[PDB]
Parts: C-alpha cells; structure tokens; sequence
C-alpha cells in the first residue's frame, strides 16, 4: 500500500461508518482503513452488556449476541469476507474497502498529503478521516503503586479487556469497580447478574454522590443508585481513594474517608482521553475547553482532513461547540464525514443520541445537551420536578429556557419527538404540556 | 435573482486583496465585491497620518499622498476604470471585477449558497469571502449623555470621518482625543503638527499610564508618550472619564480622581468591534476569546465560505489562534483566501506585520505576538540592555523562552530577518547575539 484515494485512521466505529457511507456515495471507491488494533472493526456496547447477559458458554469465543429485536448477530461490523486486502485494493475493479490491522499512523504530513506508519512505510492520500477515538484514563492512585498492584488492575475498552475480565469473574471473591460513569455502572450491573449465579462479591465506588451523577439530576442519580444496588452491587459513594497496596495477596484500598476495603481485582472507568497524538505532528488545533481535534460544523479540519467519533470536537449549529463519546454519534459523524469527503458539504444537523441500561428497571434514551450541571425539569407518572417514585418519565435540560437536552426515562420509540423539540427550540411556557407528547402513560 | 462565481463581502482592504489574488490565479475569473460603504475600495493608514502631513489645500479632495519613499499615488486601491459594472460582469469576455457600492449583505443562506441584500435582491454564489472588518466602539460615557454632546463627538475610520475632522481642525481651540493605542496616538500626532501652524490645542487622554501601553513594555510606553507630547500634545494618562456635559457651548469632562477639562470636539479611538452580524443568520461560529468569525488555518469556515481581515480569527500553526486588526494582515489574509478559493489549500504561513509612526522620532515595524502582557527583552544603541535613552533598538517577546513576537524600534528593512527568527523559533540562549543580526548601529 503506497497511495490510496480515501484513507481512514482508526479501526473503529466511526471509521467503518464513514467507509460504508463513502462507498455508497461513490460506488467503486477505494477506501483504506488503518487500525493499530489488530482486531477488525467492531462495535463496543455489547462488551458492556449483551455479551454478559448471554446464555452460551461459547459466547466469549463466538462474540455473537442476541439483539433487542430478538435476532442474533456478531459484534464485528462485517465478516472478513466483505473487506479486501491492501494489495488487491488499487486493482480490484469497482473498488472495495481494506483494513490494515495492527499498524499505527504516527506522523501526519498534512501539506504533503501523506502519513508515516510505525513500520516506517508511507501512504499518500487524496482525502483523509481521523477516527482515532480515545484511550481510557488510568487512576493516578494506581499509577503511583507498583506492578504488584497493576498486575491485578485493568481498564476496559476492547475485546481483550472483556475476555480477561469475564475470566476473572469466575476466579475471585471480590471485584471492585471505580467510577460513576456509564461504564462503571454498566459493568457493575453486568456482574450483579453474575453475582446472582456465581455468588461473587461486586462493589462499585466513586467519589461522587450517586451513579451517573454528571448526566442525571441528583434525585434521579440516587434512585438509579438504588436500582443498581438491587441489581447486586455494594455501592459506596463519596469514596475519594487514598492509595492501593497488597494485604496478604489481596488488594487493599484506603480512603480519606478513613474506611478501607479488600478485594481481588480492580477496573477503572474514569473517563476517556481522546487520541490526539497526531495533532502536533500535523499542525492541527485542539479544542482546549472540550478536548479533541477542533473541527467545524462539517467535521472538517483542513482542506482534505476530517475528524469523527470520540476524537472530534465540532460546531453544532443548533447547540454550539461540543464533543461526543458515544456510539450512535460515532456512527452519525462517521457517515457524515464520508458524505463530506465525497463533496456533500453537509453540517451536523441530524442529531445523534445514546442509551444506557442498568438492570431491567433502568433503560433510557437521551439526546442533545444532557448535563446535570444545567437546570432540569423532570416529569413522571404516578432544578424542578412534577409527579417519591421516578420509574417512568422525561427530563428536560435548559439553556435560556430552551430545551437543549432531553432524557427519555423508561420511555421508548419516542425519540423522533424529542428530536423535533430540540430542533424547534421554542421557549416552551408549559413543560407539562410538552411532556404529554411523550405518551408517558401517566 | 442573479448569480456570481466569486462573491466578496465588504468593500475593504482584505476584499480587494483577495480579488486581485483570485484574478491572478484564474485569469478571466468573475469577481463581485459588495460594499455597504458607498466608497470604492481604499486603504486607511493615510487617514491616520500621510494625508495630514501633506503640503496642499486640495489634499482633502484629491486624496493623493506622496510617501513614504517619495512617489505619489491615490488611497483608492485603483481607479474606477479597472473595475467593471455588475451588469457587464457575467458577460464581459475574460472576466473582471465589479464593486457594488452602498449595498449591505444582510442575510447569509449558507446551505443555499446565497445572500440577500438590504434592497431585498438575491445573489447566489460559488465561493464566498467574508471581509467585513469591524466598526469602532463608542464610549459608554458618551452613550449616556444627550445629542447636545454627541453632535460634537466623532469616532473615525472612514474618509467621511477624516474630512469632517480636518475641517474641525480649522474651526476650534481645543480637540480632545481619547484612546491609549494606535489611532489615539497616531491622530494626536497629526494634530500636534497642525498645532505648530494653526496654534490649536490638542490633548490626548486615556485611563492607562502611557501610549501604546498594551503593545510596548511600560518603559518604552513612557519614552514614547514624551515623544508624542513634544509633537504638540497635552497627554493626560489615567484619564478615567466620568461623564460629559456642556459648559457654555463648550464640552466639559469630569474624571474619577476629580480632575476636569474643557474642549470643543472629541474623537474616540477605543477599539474596534468586528462585524459579525452575518453569523447568527448563517450559522457560523464566533471565537468568544478573541472575537470575530472562527476559521481554521486556511481562513476557511465552511465548505464554500472563507473569512479575512479584521473580521477573521484564525489558527496560526506557528503562534496559535489569534485575530489581527492591521493593514498588512488584511492584505495577506485577503490574498491568501483568494488563493484558497481557487483551490490552493495553503495555511497561514507567511507572517503579516504592521508599523506605526508617532512624529519623526518614533517609526517602527513589528511582527508576531506583540503584547506587553508577555515578558519582553529590549536591546538598544550606544529585562533590558541599552548597549535612560531608547531611540533605536529591537525588542523581543517571549513564550516559553521562544521568540514569538518582535518589535523593530527605529530600525528599517530588517523585517525578513525578524521573520526568520519568529519562524525558526529556537530557544535563543543569548538574545544580545540575536540582536546583532539587526544592525542596530547604522
Ligand atoms: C464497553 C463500552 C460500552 C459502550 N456502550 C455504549 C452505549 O451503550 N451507548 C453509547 O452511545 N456508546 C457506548 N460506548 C461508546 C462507543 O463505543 C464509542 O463512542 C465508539 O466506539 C467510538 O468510536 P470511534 O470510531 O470514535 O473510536 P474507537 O471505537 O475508539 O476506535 C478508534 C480505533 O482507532 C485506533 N487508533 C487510535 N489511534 C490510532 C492511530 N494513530 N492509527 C491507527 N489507529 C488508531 C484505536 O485503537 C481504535 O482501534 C461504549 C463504549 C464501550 C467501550
Ligand atoms: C485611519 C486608519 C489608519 C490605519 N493605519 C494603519 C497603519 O498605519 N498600519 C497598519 O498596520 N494598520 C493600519 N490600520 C488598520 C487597517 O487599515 C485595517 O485593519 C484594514 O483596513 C481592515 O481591512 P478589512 O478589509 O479587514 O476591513 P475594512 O477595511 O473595515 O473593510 C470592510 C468594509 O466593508 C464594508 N462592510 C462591512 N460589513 C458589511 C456587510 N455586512 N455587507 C457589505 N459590506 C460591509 C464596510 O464598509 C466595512 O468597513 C488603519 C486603519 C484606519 C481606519
Ligand atoms: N453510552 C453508554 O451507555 C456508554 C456505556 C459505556 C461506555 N460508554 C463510553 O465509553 C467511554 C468510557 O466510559 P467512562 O465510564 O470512562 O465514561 P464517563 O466519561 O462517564 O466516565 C466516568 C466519569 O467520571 C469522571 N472521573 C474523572 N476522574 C475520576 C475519578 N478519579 N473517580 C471517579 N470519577 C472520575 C470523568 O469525568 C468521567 O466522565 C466513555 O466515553 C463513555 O461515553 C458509553
Ligand atoms: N497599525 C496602525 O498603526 C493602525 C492605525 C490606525 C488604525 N489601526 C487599526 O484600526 C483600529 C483603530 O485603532 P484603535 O487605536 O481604536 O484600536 P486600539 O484597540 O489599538 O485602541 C483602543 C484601546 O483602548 C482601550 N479601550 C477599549 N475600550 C476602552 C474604553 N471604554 N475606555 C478607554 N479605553 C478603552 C483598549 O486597550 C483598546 O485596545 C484598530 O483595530 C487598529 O489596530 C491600526
């Protein structure tokens, strides 16, 4: 591989999305992906959920799962057979898509329209997408302790990290998870379900007051916390860790609080650092407020260079500048980039979204500026709230008395409406009136 | 309904620059400018100084000037005869450039690739440049007093504002200028030279401690202040104006400390608000840190939309994100945009610059990050190293012990060198050594 028309950087969700899009816009286009992950492109959400819930003892080899619709499919976006090899790519008639596993792009000659790989080799391109996502944070209290401790502490983002943990599930008494994040919460709840069978101890802790405390209003944060617990976790909020050593071949955690806890294995879901290493070498701007590559509303950075997924900080003409670490986003932005690389010139209009599930009694969808820092208004059946019990409802997020963000709590398929509301952006006088549009079944 | 290939918005310096550039890159291109000023495109720095120094009582009609090498020319970038009419433009063989005077562009349909004028009419375009510069600030203490006072208070940035003032020069005792910086000082010194003939009073005041105190180190700010004075101006630093009323048909100004001053006419040079009114309607981002339209290093905002001059906040790959209100910049950025509209894809590399002249004993050039807030090092003729008197030298501006900005104080033609230094951006160990590269002596 020496020169390719369409180069995508990163073997991830956004990259695939873009590639499918490009191919549809110019059939017989020639798209090369470049993944440092030696794994072919695959979706992540199952790792935190579906794979765990599976009734199959081959699950962790097949990596198939069963869908919300009921049907069964693989986490790979495609079987190896759809893709082609790099050697074949410039030659195979009517184009194709190559993925090139386990090579990192390490330098970006923007002006030369070219890149150097970690193996020294060089590819010149016509249009390029950066889709490098991010890489999870380590905790600095883990960074400080020695490899007698990091031997039994993992991070979670890839299949490797899953299989490893799924195994560790069937090998210890106690697994301790840190973070109020979706990942921390989503995982704890995966293990609470193993706890019901394997009788294993599961503990989530985090220095904040409740689960998802950063995206949900503090009341709902709590309610949720309870639901997690019941799912089967010992949830310890306000856990500002001190340090971690060993106590007879068993990890021990001290905290300013003064309490302390023994366990076997740790997982840290404490955010994600976007992968921006290519910026310096390319002469590309970073958004210092939000992190990640700075791009415009069309996801463009420079004449031939676009950015997408968790790596991309973009102007949302509607909601303003932001950056989004979520699946559906990475798909949208990917698809979008792909259009714009084929001359679409479309800005980010169709909004993206996300979901989470924490035991069967918490499943929600959401969209736009979802942030507990902002003033919210929750509306349920049977900083303001209307109609003890919050099992089903909808929550609004406001800037200047306009709905900038919506959460649909245990309400499903009503996304299209939420979209229309966010989009119209009226200054709704009566939110109770709006809430009826989401047939809450009050 | 009508349509032009290359549309430029604003009848200014940047717009012209771009148009000349475009025409050279695609001869027989068809470029339409759109000025809300009814005046054809013209350069401004003469109003500040060259036209006042002229030995002619027709000066203010011809608008010719005879500087700064000795040759004679007009402030219009060119004679009406080079440009063409709009009607002719789509038809005239081998293109041409039309200016369309006294129409404002008031709406921007980015997606539709079109604009509405204030007269309701509509132009669709293929590529567009925004070149709207800015509009000078009023003082809020003037805003509060009534049209008795505002009748005799101007702020000036256009020929209209010059002719008016040049007249007022030969009609009163006292003219009071307010503004610590460029235009403030540059005007005061125009009037000190009339003071030597017309025997008129001239007074500059401003709440800061010295002239140009924001771009020069505070010692040199002072030294400069003195030089102004001798030019013939009563300089009152720390003015801190309180309010303005009349005292027997003569304007009177009170100040926080307690002091007060009578005068006939006021001019306010207190900064410039960039013209961004098209952003909301177009869905274009504003840089809130620096002000103005946010663009990338290629001056591009969206697929077919570029920005330039004082309006444009851009990524300088070398020096970072910034925005610049200066002539040579507006020319560069204009030229550059024009290249990128014809597919150049060049980022902002060749640095831009500026100069100022405050009486014959202060004439300087400068480049890059010139800002007294930053640490500086001055080096003069025989931190600071003068081998009391600062008549000739060079001043360095530092971030992380790298030269990010340079001022050449009474040193001429040595710009190319300064460029090389800024550009190489070494961590120069001995600045005295660097200072020799500019032959301070002779
Ligand atoms: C366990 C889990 C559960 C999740 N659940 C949800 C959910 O329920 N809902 C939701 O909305 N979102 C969820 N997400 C988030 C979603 O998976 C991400 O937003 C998405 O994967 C990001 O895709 P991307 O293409 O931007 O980056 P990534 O998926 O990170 O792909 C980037 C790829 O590029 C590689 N790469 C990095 N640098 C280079 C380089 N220089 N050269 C070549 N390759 C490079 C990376 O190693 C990686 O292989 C979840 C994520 C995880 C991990
Ligand atoms: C008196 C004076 C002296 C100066 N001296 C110096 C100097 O000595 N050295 C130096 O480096 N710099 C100097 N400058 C700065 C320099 O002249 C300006 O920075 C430069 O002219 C800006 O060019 P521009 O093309 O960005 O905008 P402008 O020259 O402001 O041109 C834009 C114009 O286009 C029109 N316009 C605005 N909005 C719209 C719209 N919506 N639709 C249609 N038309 C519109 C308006 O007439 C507007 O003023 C001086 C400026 C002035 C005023
Ligand atoms: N959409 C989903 O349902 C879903 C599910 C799983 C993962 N993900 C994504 O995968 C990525 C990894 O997930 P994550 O859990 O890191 O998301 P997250 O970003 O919610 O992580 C938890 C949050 O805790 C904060 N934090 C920082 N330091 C901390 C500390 N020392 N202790 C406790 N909290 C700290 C971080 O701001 C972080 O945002 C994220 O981008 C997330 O968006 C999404
Ligand atoms: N290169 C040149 O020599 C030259 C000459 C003429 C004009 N210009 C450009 O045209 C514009 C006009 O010049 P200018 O002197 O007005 O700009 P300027 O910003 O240099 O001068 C005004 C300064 O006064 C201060 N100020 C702001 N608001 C104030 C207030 N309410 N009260 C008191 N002080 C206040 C600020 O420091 C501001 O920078 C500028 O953008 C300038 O860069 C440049």
């Amino acid at each position: 591989p020496s020169h390719v028309p369409f180069l995508l950087i990163g073997g991830g969700t956004a990259a695939f999305a873009a590639a499918r899009s490009i191919r549809a816009r110019d059939p017989g286009a020639r798209v090369l992906i470049v993944s440092e992950d030696p794994e072919l492109p695959y979706m992540r959400p199952p790792l935190s959920k579906e794979l765990w819930f599976s009734d199959d003892p081959n699950v962790t080899k097949t990596l198939q799962f069963r869908q919300w619709n009921g049907k069964e499919r693989s986490i790979y976006f495609q079987p190896p057979s759809f893709y082609v090899s790099a050697q074949d790519l410039p030659n195979i008639e009517n184009g194709g898509v190559a993925v090139l596993t386990g090579k990192k792009v390490v330098h970006l000659d923007v002006r030369g329209n070219m890149v150097k790989l970690n193996d020294g080799s060089q590819i010149t391109f016509e249009k390029c997408l950066i889709a490098t996502g991010g890489t999870p944070r380590s905790l600095s209290a883990i960074d400080r302790a020695g490899a007698e401790v990091k031997s039994r502490t993992t991070l979670f983002r890839k299949i490797g990290d899953f299989r490893a943990l799924e195994k560790i599930s069937r090998e210890v008494k106690s697994i301790t998870v840190i973070g109020e994040g979706f990942l921390g919460s989503e995982l704890a709840c995966a293990l609470g379900r193993k706890s019901q069978a394997s009788g294993i101890e599961v503990i989530q802790l985090f220095p904040e007051k409740g689960n998802m405390g950063k995206i949900l209003p503090q009341y709902l944060s709590n309610w949720t916390m309870e639901k997690v617990k019941r799912e089967g976790v010992k949830v310890m909020p306000n856990a500002i860790v001190q340090s971690v050593g060993v106590s007879g071949g068993r990890l021990l955690i001290k905290l300013k609080d003064g309490r302390k806890v023994e366990t076997d294995h740790i997982v840290t879901a404490v955010g994600l650092e976007p992968n921006v290493e290519l910026a310096k070498t390319g002469g590309l701007e970073i958004d210092s407020d939000f992190g990640g590559f700075r791009v415009n509303a069309e996801l463009q950075a420079r004449s031939n260079i676009w950015v997408a997924g968790d790596a991309a900080c973009f102007y949302d003409i509607k909601l303003g500048r932001r950056r989004v670490e979520h699946h559906d986003h990475a798909v949208v932005s990917g698809r979008l980039a792909g259009e714009n690389m084929t001359g679409a010139a479309k800005p980010y209009w169709h909004q993206s979204m996300f979901w989470s599930d924490l035991g069967p009694d918490v499943g929600y969808e959401a969209i736009g500026l979802v942030d507990s820092s902002l003033p919210t208004v929750g509306v349920f059946a049977k900083e303001i709230t209307i109609p003890e019990d919050y099992g089903k409802g909808v929550i609004f997020y406001l800037r200047d008395k306009v709905v900038v963000g919506i959460v649909l709590w245990n309400v499903f398929n009503r996304m299209p409406i939420a979209r229309k509301i966010i989009k119209d952006g009226e200054q709704h006088e009566d939110l109770n009136e709006v809430a009826k549009l989401f047939n809450i079944h009050e």
